[PDB]
């Protein structure tokens, strides 16, 4: 599924991401835009052989099991394929664990490089939430 921008904003809000750990909704939409272009089926292979999955590009090195990242952890206790569903619940629940691990949203490179310090509000403007 390729979400529309307001459609994704509303789904994230329903799932408790608005102001989660002090990050307003537009941060999460911005991060999703640049990580996956709002596509739940996005995958990308990293240099270390890990892979990033789903709309928030969550890494198999630490967060999910894909059976092909030797020595990896599965901190979200999920198969990585679950991160690719049209239902974003599993991605949101796992992202909540990531952003709480001390490093906030800096875990997402695209957020750090393309969202942090910008007017993220603009990612939710015009949306009925
Ligand atoms: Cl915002
Ligand atoms: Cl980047
Ligand atoms: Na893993």
């Amino acid at each position: 599924k390729v979400f529309g921008r307001c459609e994704l904003a509303a789904a994230m809000k329903r799932h408790g991401l608005d102001n989660y750990r002090g990050y307003s909704l537009g941060n999460w939409v911005c991060a999703a835009k640049f990580e996956s272009n709002f596509n739940t089926q996005a995958t990308n292979r990293n240099t270390d052989g890990s892979t990033d999955y789903g709309i928030l590009q969550i890494n198999s090195r630490w967060w999910c099991n894909d059976g092909r990242t030797p020595g990896s952890r599965n901190l979200c206790n999920i198969p990585c394929s679950a991160l690719l569903s049209s239902d974003i619940t599993a991605s949101v629940n796992c992202a909540k664990k990531i952003v709480s691990d001390g490093n906030g949203m800096n875990a997402w490179v695209a957020w750090r490089n393309r969202c942090k310090g910008t007017d993220v509000q603009a990612w939710i403007r015009g949306c009925r939430l």
